[PDB]
C-alpha cells in the first residue's frame, strides 16, 4: 500500500502549470485588458527576432509591443474571441501562430514554418476515409487505423492502446516498422497515464513530444502581473512535460512521441500512442490530419460496435422464434431447454444452463450440483434483491461463503419466474486469463519538486500474472436476452400446467357426473336420473306427437339366488344381467335400474310391435347369457306404450301391471297391458 | 400509364456517353497501348498552352506527345494504376489533372488553377468536425450539415434531399439566403432524377455545374482510335450535363448547382443539393473539403441512428418492467391495458389499442366498435397467417370491405395470443398534406434519343393530399408490441391458473365429501360401512372382542315412492336417518347401506343390549312426525359377532332375520 501512497502521489503534480514549454517553439503571454507582455518563454527572442529588427535577447521584449510581435489578423482574432480556450491558427512567412484567450490571458505559442504547397494532405484524407469507411467489423477498424496513422506520421511504431474500466489498459494493434519488440496485447498500468494526464486529451486530443532530451525552456517574467498565479497552458502544444513521463519514456526507449485521445462522445476510451527511436517534430497540418483521421475512425468505430448490437437484438429474436415454433408442439419446458440449451449458452455465452420448475431441475454443460443451485436459489431470496436479475462475474467477491471450496463457477445470472419458486441460472466458469504485463512490478519512489512519487519503472519487459475467480461480466445486452428467454419459458410452463389442470378438473368434474347420475353396483343410470327423463319423455312426446315405449324388468325368484347363493353371488348376477341386456339395446335407448332387482328401459322412437320385439331380445338376451360359476337367471319384462298420458306414473303402472301379470304367466315371459 | 411510359423513358438517355464537356475544363483521351491522344474537348487548346509553348490551335494536338503535355507524375502513375476508374490527381503551376485508367484509355480532365496558401482549409475542416460531434440528433445533424455547406460552398441554397424507397424525394433540411424561396419540406418526384443519375453518385459522389448557360464543349477525333465506340466519362468532372437537366435548373431559376450524395454503406439516401444565383466555381480543394464532410456527417447520422434503436430498446424494457411492477399486484390483465394504455400510445405512436382475452375486450384511445373489431378478429383468423404479428399502414387496400365506409383507421397491427386472444394497435389516417415543388404536367419533349418527359415548367408550391394511410409500422415497434402482448399473456395466465386451482379444489374437496358420505342423507355411503365392518371383525377376531350389527330397511317404500314421488322419499329417508341418528350412542357407527336399507355398528354391545337398541331405533322411526308426508315404519334384523370371519358372513345373517321381521309384521325387530 506504500505503492498505492506512491501511485496516488503522482495526482500532486500540477502538470497544467509547468511554467515552461518544450524548445520546438516559444511562446508570450499577454494580459487582455493592460494589454502588456507578462510571461515569454525563455527563447522568445529567437523566434520574434523575425518579426521586429531589435530584440536580439530576451530582456528586450520588455520594451516591445505586443502589435509589433503578432500578425495584425492574430490579434483582430484575439481581440475578437469571447470564447475561452478556442485557439486561433495565424501564419506567416515563416511563423505559424496559435493564441487563444484563457481568463484575462492572450496565450500565443510560435512556431517556425515554411510554405509547401502540394496537394498530398488532400489525397491522404481521401485515401484515410475512403479506408476507415471500409472497415466493417472492430479487427479491421483498429488495424486500419494503425496504418494509415503509422503512414501519415512516420512514426517507427505506432499502436491502439484501449483502456479498461479501472483505467489499465492494453495495447489492441500495432504498427512497427524498426526493430521494435512486439507490444501487442501487453497490460499497462493505470499509473503510467495519471488522471491528470488522462484529462489533457479532453483539453487537447493530441500531446506532442518531439525530442525527448531536449531542455525545457521556462517562462520569465516580464511585466508584473495583477494575478501572478501561473497560467495555464493546457490548450496549446508548447506545455513542457512532466520529467517522469519524460523518463518513462527513456526506459521505454522512445526519443520522440505523438499522442491522440480516441473519444466516445465526451469518454476517453483509449489514445493512438506513437513512437520514433529518434527526435521526430509534426507539423500542424499533419497534426490536424492525425487527429482528423482518428476522430473519423472513432464514429466509424462506434457506428461498427451500435450495429453489431442491433444484429445481436435480431439473432436474439431468431432465438425466441425458433423457442415459439418448437413450443407449440406440447413439450415441457425442460424439454425446450434441452434441445436450445446449446444455442442459448453460445447466445450468452456462458458455460452453463440451469432451470427450476417444481422438483424438477434440468442442466446443460457446465453446472454446479443439485443441492448448491439451491444454495444459489435459496441465497437469491434470502438476499431479498427483488432485481429483475442478478448477476455478478466474481461469485467468491460479491458473494462470499456461497460456493464450495474449490468450484470453478465465477459468473452467475440469475432470472426469477414467479411461483413455491422458480428460476432461469446462467453459469460462467472462471477464465483463467494469463495477463502479459509491461515489466514487473517496480515499487520505486521518486523525489520530486511536488514531493515524493512513483517513479517510472525501468525494465518493460514481459512479465505474466493470472487472475483467478473471475468470468467475463455479463453485458447488458445478455441481461436483456436472457430475461426475454426466461420469459418465453414461462409461457410454455404456463400453458403446460394449464392444459393438466384443465385435463384434471375435467376428470374432477366428470367423477362428480358419474357419482350423481349413475348406480355404484352396475354403473347404469340410478333412477334419478331414469325418472326424470322419462318425465321428459312424456312432455316431449305430449308436445311434439313422437312415440316411444318403456321396459320394465325384474329378476325371478331373485331372493332365493340371494339366500341360496349370497349377496356377493347375487350381485355378480345383476352385474351380468346388465351387461348382458346393454348388448341388445340401441344407442337411443336409456338403461338404468329402478329399483332393486327392478330395471327400466326407455325406448323412443319405438312402436308397439317394435317393442315387443326389443322386450323379446332382451328376456333371451338374460336367458343365454353365460352363467358360469352362477346359476342361471330369468327375466320377466312389462311393457307400457305412449297412449297420450299426462304423468310418467301412469305408464310405470301399466308397466308395472304387464309385468306382474308377466310374473304369474311363467316369469321367463314378455308381457304387456 | 400515359405519363409512366414518358417518366420510364428517362432511362433511355446515355448520361455517361455525351463525348461532350463543360466548359470549365479541358480532357484529353489517350489509348494505353498505343500512348496517342485519340480525343480532346474542343477548348484544349486554351488549356494546353498553357503547358505548352507550341500549341495554338486545337489541331496542334495531333503532332503533340502526352510526355510534352501531362507531368511526369500523372503518366508514371497511370501507367503504374491496376484498377480502372480510381482518379490521380496531380497538379503543376498552372494546371490541375486528374486522370484514371478506364477499359483500354486514360482520361485526363485539366483545370486551370491558382496555387493559394492559406490555413482556410484545415480550420474550416477543424470546425466542421467539432460542430457535427456536437450533434446528437437528426434534425441538428442535418441542419448543421445545411449550414456547414453554404459556408463552404457559398452557394446561396442547400438543402438535404432525402429518398424514399420509390425515390420520390423531400428537403428535410436547408440553408437558403436572399435571392431564393425556401423549399423546405417540398416533395419532388422520382422522374426528377433517373436511375442512372441517383447511379453516377456511386462513381463519383460529387456532381458540378457551375455555370447552367455555358455551351458545352464537343470532343473532337484527333487519331484514329481502334474501337470508335463512344468512350464513358463517368469517374470524372467534366462530362456534359443533359440539356433536360440544365433547362430543369433553368425553371427552377438556377444558375448553378452541385450535389454530393449521401451514403450509408453503399445504397444512396440522399442527397446535399447546392444552388446560386449566379455562375459558380468550385475549386478541387473546397470539392474535396465538401464531400469528406459530408462522408463524415454521413456516418456521424448512421450513428445517431443506430443509438436510437438501443434507446428505444431500452425504453420498451422500462415499459415491460413497469408493466411487471403490476404483474406482482393481482391485477387483471384488461385493469393493466386500462392503466398503461396512455403510455403505450406514445411507445407505438398509435392512437388506440384493444385486447381480447376470452369474451372481454378493453379498449382505450380510438377504436372502432366491438362488431368491426370482432369482424376483424374473424378476417384474421381466415387470413390464417403464422405470422406473429400482422400489420399495414392502409386498411383498405391491404384488407377490403373490413371496415365501415365512412371510417378513418387505416393503421393496425395485431398480436396473436393464444379460444382467441389479441393484442391490436390502431393508427388513424393521417390526412397528411403534401407539398411539390410544382403541378404534375404531361409534358413531352422530343430528343436524339427518342421522345420523354419534359421538364414542367412552374415549381411554385401545390399541394396534394393522401387519404387511407398512417405512419408504416417500424420492425422496432413490431417486437415491442409483440413482447407487451405476451407480457398481457402472463398475467391471464397466472389468473386462469388461479381460478382452475380454485375449482379443482373445490371439486375434488366435493369429491372428498361423496368419497366417504352419502349425498342424499349425510350418513356414511356403503363403502365406508363395508370397511368398518370388515376392520371390527378381524378386530374382534385378534381380541374377542363383542359388537352387533343391525340391518334395518324401511317397510312397503316402493309403495311411497310410487305413490307420492321422487321428493317426498327422499324427505322421508332424511327424517329417518335424523330420528335414527339421535338415538344412537357415540361409538355406534350409522350408514347407508342400499337404496332404503340402513346399517348400524354397535361395538361394545351384547345380544341383549343389541335388541334394546333395535327396540330404541324402531320406537324412534314409529314416534317421527310424519309432517305432510306419510307415516313411515322399519324393520329391523339383528347380528351378533359369534366368532366370524368375515363381514359377508354377518350381513348375510342380519338380511335374513330382517326379512324374518318383514314377514311377521313389518314393524318389527327380530335376530337370527
Ligand atoms: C507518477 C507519475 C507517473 C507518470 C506520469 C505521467 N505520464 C504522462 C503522460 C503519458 N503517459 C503515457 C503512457 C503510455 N505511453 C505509451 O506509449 C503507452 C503504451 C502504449 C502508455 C501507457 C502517454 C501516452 C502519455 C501522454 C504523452 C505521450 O503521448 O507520451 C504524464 C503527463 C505528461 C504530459 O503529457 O505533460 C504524466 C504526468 N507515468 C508513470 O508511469 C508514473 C511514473
Ligand atoms: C426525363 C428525364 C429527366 C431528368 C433528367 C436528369 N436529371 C439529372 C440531374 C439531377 N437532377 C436533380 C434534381 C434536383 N435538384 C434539386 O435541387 C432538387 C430538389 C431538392 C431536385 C429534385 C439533381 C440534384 C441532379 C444532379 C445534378 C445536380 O446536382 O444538379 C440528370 C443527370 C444530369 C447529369 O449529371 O448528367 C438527368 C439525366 N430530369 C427531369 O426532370 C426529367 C426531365
Ligand atoms: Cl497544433
Ligand atoms: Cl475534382
Amino acid at each position: 500500500d506504500d505503492i498505492s501512497k506512491l501511485i496516488a502521489a503522482c495526482d500532486q503534480e500540477p502538470i497544467h502549470i509547468p511554467n515552461a514549454i518544450q524548445p520546438f517553439g516559444a511562446m508570450l503571454i499577454v494580459e487582455k485588458d493592460t494589454q502588456q507582455i507578462v510571461y515569454a518563454s525563455a527563447n522568445s527572442a529567437e523566434y520574434f527576432s523575425v518579426a521586429d529588427n531589435t530584440i536580439h535577447e530576451l530582456s528586450d521584449i520588455k520594451q516591445a509591443n505586443i502589435n509589433s510581435l503578432l500578425p495584425e489578423h492574430l490579434i483582430s482574432g484575439l481581440a475578437s474571441a469571447i470564447r475561452e480556450n478556442e485557439p486561433i491558427w495565424v501564419e506567416t512567412d515563416r511563423l505559424s501562430f496559435l493564441g487563444w484567450r484563457h481568463e484575462n490571458y492572450y496565450i500565443i505559442e510560435v512556431e517556425r514554418y515554411h510554405v509547401q504547397t502540394s496537394n498530398w494532405f488532400e489525397i491522404q484524407f481521401q485515401r484515410a476515409f475512403q479506408k476507415l469507411r471500409n472497415c466493417k467489423t472492430h479487427n479491421d477498424l483498429i488495424n486500419t487505423l494503425t496504418r494509415l496513422i503509422q503512414e501519415i506520421s512516420g512514426y517507427d511504431r505506432v499502436m491502439i492502446y484501449q483502456f479498461d474500466p479501472e483505467w489499465n489498459g492494453r495495447v489492441i494493434a500495432e504498427s512497427v516498422r524498426q526493430l521494435f519488440t512486439s507490444m501487442l496485447n501487453h497490460h499497462f498500468p493505470a499509473s503510467d497515464i495519471p488522471a491528470q494526464a488522462r484529462a489533457m486529451y479532453s483539453i487537447n486530443p493530441i500531446r506532442i513530444i518531439p525530442d525527448v532530451n531536449a531542455e525545457p525552456q521556462p517562462l520569465h517574467m516580464i511585466h508584473k502581473p495583477q494575478n501572478t498565479e501561473a497560467v495555464n497552458l493546457s490548450s496549446g502544444v508548447l506545455r513542457a512535460v512532466s520529467p517522469l513521463h519524460m523518463q518513462y519514456l527513456r526506459n521505454f526507449g522512445v526519443s520522440a512521441s505523438t499522442s491522440i485521445g480516441i473519444f466516445n462522445e465526451d469518454e476517453l476510451w483509449g489514445i493512438v500512442a506513437c513512437h520514433h527511436t529518434k527526435p521526430r517534430a509534426i507539423g500542424r497540418r499533419i497534426r490536424r490530419l492525425l487527429v482528423r483521421t482518428v476522430e473519423f475512425a472513432a464514429e466509424r468505430l462506434w457506428l461498427i460496435h451500435s450495429r453489431n448490437v442491433e444484429r445481436y437484438m435480431v439473432t436474439v429474436q431468431a432465438a425466441r422464434e425458433q423457442l415459439s415454433t418448437t413450443a407449440d408442439d406440447k413439450h415441457s419446458s425442460h424439454e425446450i431447454v434441452i434441445e436450445h440449451a446449446a444455442d442459448w449458452c453460445k447466445l450468452f455465452r456462458c458455460d452453463g444452463i440451469g432451470y427450476l420448475r417444481g422438483e424438477e431441475l434440468t442442466t446443460y454443460g457446465e453446472t454446479p450440483d443439485q443441492t448448491t443451485i439451491n444454495k444459489l436459489v435459496e441465497w437469491l431470496e434470502e438476499n431479498g434483491k427483488k432485481s429483475l436479475f442478478w448477476h455478478s462475474h466474481m461469485l467468491k467477491e460479491d458473494a462470499p461463503g456461497l460456493l464450495p471450496d474449490g468450484s470453478r463457477f465465477a459468473g452467475l445470472l440469475a432470472i426469477p419466474l414467479k411461483s413455491l419458486f422458480s428460476y432461469l441460472l446462467l453459469f460462467r466458469v472462471a477464465q483463467n486469463e494469463v495477463r502479459t504485463w509491461a515489466g514487473k512490478p517496480e515499487k520505486l519512489s521518486v523525489e520530486t519538486s511536488t514531493g515524493t512519487m512513483l517513479g517510472p519503472r525501468k525494465s518493460f519487459e514481459a512479465w505474466q500474472d493470472e487472475v483467478s475467480g473471475k468470468s467475463q461480466p455479463w453485458r447488458t445486452a445478455q441481461l436483456y436476452a436472457a430475461r426475454d428467454i426466461a420469459r418465453d419459458l414461462l409461457i410454455v410452463a404456463d400453458s403446460m400446467q394449464l392444459n393438466l389442470l384443465n385435463d384434471q378438473l375435467a376428470d374432477a368434474n366428470e367423477n362428480l357426473e358419474k357419482l350423481a347420475s349413475f348406480d355404484d353396483l352396475t354403473g347404469i343410470f340410478n333412477r334419478r336420473r331414469m325418472e326424470d327423463r322419462l318425465e321428459s319423455e312424456v312432455k316431449e312426446a305430449q308436445r311434439y306427437k313422437k312415440q316411444f315405449g318403456i321396459l320394465l324388468f325384474d329378476l325371478d325368484k331373485f331372493k332365493s339366488v340371494n339366500d341360496t347363493y349370497g349377496h356377493n353371488i347375487g350381485d355378480q348376477i345383476l352385474q351380468n344381467t346388465c351387461a348382458a341386456v346393454s348388448e341388445t339395446l340401441r344407442d337411443t335407448d336409456k338403461f338404468g335400474r329402478w329399483g332393486g332387482e327392478e330395471f327400466l328401459i326407455i325406448a323412443p322412437q319405438t312402436g308397439m310391435p317394435e317393442l315387443m320385439q326389443l322386450g323379446e331380445r332382451v328376456r333371451a338376451a338374460v336367458e343365454k347369457m353365460q352363467h358360469k360359476d352362477l346359476p342361471a337367471v330369468t327375466i320377466s319384462i312389462g311393457v307400457a306404450e305412449f297412449q297420450n298420458d299426462t304423468r310418467w306414473d301412469h305408464m310405470i303402472d301399466r308397466a308395472d301391471k304387464a309385468m306382474y301379470r308377466a310374473k304369474e304367466n311363467g316369469r321367463n315371459q314378455v308381457c304387456s297391458q
